[PDB]
């Protein structure tokens, strides 16, 4: 601890964590504006373990002179690091998350980079030296959800970029339907009648989608979502636990038709899936928004030496093109119609052209989770948000929409700047 640990500032030079200098010749961690971004900023405790940007650049922020204590001081002194996170995004991203359970995540769509990475219940750094799915959890990128309607988003892609159907290619959209030997429904077991693919994926029909993900078949499905990044510890320089997946030789096609519209139902020596991170939303939402190039995400932009002068920069890096180009146009253009005519109309803003996709998933005792991905602008996207918000027993019935739509309305304001 006679060593001067490096600081941790946002992109927009807020630091976030400094080490001070004592007397007693050792250096006390300080957590500038405590609260914010705290599972990012992360913490090294014996209690509670280690986190975040504290643990994953411990060396960077962390010979005859090392056989004496009273020269650790002298020679060296940790660098710091500029992170990819804005302080106003995250702001806007933690007020958003007031009152809540979940988490958001809002990305560069043609790098990966972070800008906002927030998840609730979150705590202070003070809050460690005491006694505390809780607050702990970073539900950004260590916590698995079913993604529900918002997996549709892969279904799709993968069934245009086959060249198995278009937006235009009618579909039945009953309220039931017998699939594999079980029942498949709509929502509120709505009959949609025959109506066109692009308005299934608006409206969020089940039914229909599952009759696609069965065309598709299991290879061809989770071949698609890995190629999004499924079975990959996203992350250049942060940990994120890997989404998932079965092994699509012990998929069923009732299984097929459920995971097709993003609920894991399977039984069987492989995990059911899909399971998903909100970090894994956010790069598939970026991948759709950034011509079908998936990018691994990052965090870090770059680290300063003492002195301020820049030792290394962050390069964004490609995981593989998932979709074609033109696939990626054609899923853009339906998730513009969620939004503007479909389930996502929450999500709206006067004045700017927001697209993406909603989904609800039920989890334990009545409980079920809103989720959100989506971009901004239409039309040259420099923006994506991904977002969870947990009922735990309220109802939050279209909440990620009605949150992703604001937080992206925020950013592009602040962008602007
Ligand atoms: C996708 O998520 C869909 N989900 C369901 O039909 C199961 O949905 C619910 C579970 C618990 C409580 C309420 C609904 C279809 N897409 C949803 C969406 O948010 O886009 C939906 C509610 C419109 S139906």
């Amino acid at each position: 601890a006679y060593v001067q640990r490096g600081a941790i500032i946002t992109s927009d030079g807020v630091t976030l964590a400094e080490s001070v200098k004592q007397d007693d010749g050792t250096y006390v961690r300080n957590y500038p504006h405590d609260g914010m971004a705290s599972h990012t900023v992360g913490y090294i405790s014996t209690q509670y373990g280690t986190a975040g940007i504290e643990s994953s650049m411990n060396e960077t922020l962390t010979d005859w002179r090392s056989a004496l204590y009273s020269m650790a001081g002298i020679n060296t002194t940790g660098s710091s690091v500029v992170l990819t996170i804005n302080s106003q995004m995250q702001a806007v991203a933690e007020a958003a998350l007031q009152g809540y359970s979940g988490s958001i995540v809002v990305m560069d769509p043609s790098t990966g980079a972070v800008l906002a990475k927030a998840s609730s219940p979150s705590y202070t750094h003070a809050e460690l030296g005491t006694i505390i799915g809780s607050q702990l959890v970073d539900r950004t990128t260590q916590a698995l959800y079913s993604p529900g309607s918002s997996f549709k988003t892969v279904t799709l892609a993968a069934g245009i970029d086959t060249h198995k159907t278009t937006l235009d290619t009618t579909y039945s959209a009953p309220g039931t339907m017998e699939i594999g030997g079980g029942t498949i429904h709509n929502y509120a077991n709505e009959d949609m009648g025959t109506i066109p693919l692009r308005e299934a994926f608006a409206r969020s029909s089940n039914t229909a989608l599952a009759q696609l993900g069965v065309a598709l078949g299991a290879d061809n499905l989770v071949s698609y979502a890995r190629a999004f990044g499924y079975g990959t510890a996203l992350g250049q320089d942060f940990s994120t636990t890997p989404s998932l997946m079965p092994n699509p030789a012990e998929m069923t096609t009732w299984e097929l038709a459920w995971a097709s519209c993003g609920l894991p139902v399977g039984e069987h020596a492989s995990p059911a899936g899909p399971q998903t991170t909100v970090m894994q939303n956010a790069v598939i939402a970026a991948a759709i928004a950034n011509g079908g190039v998936v990018m691994n995400p990052y965090i870090v932009d770059r680290v300063l030496s003492p002195e301020g002068a820049v030792v290394s920069t962050t390069s964004p890096k490609s995981l593989g093109q998932a979709v074609s180009a033109d696939t990626a146009a054609q899923v853009r253009e339906a998730m513009l119609g969620v939004v503007e005519s479909g389930t996502g109309m929450g999500a709206r803003v006067p004045g700017v052209k927001i697209a993406g996709k909603t989904g609800t998933a039920d989890v334990e005792n009545g409980n079920f989770n809103s989720f959100f991905i989506g971009f901004a602008p239409y039309d040259h996207p420099t923006l994506v948000v991904s977002v969870v918000i947990e009922g735990n027993g309220e109802n939050v019935l279209g909440y990620g929409a009605q949150v992703g739509g604001r937080v992206l309305a925020q950013c592009l304001n602040i962008q602007a700047l």
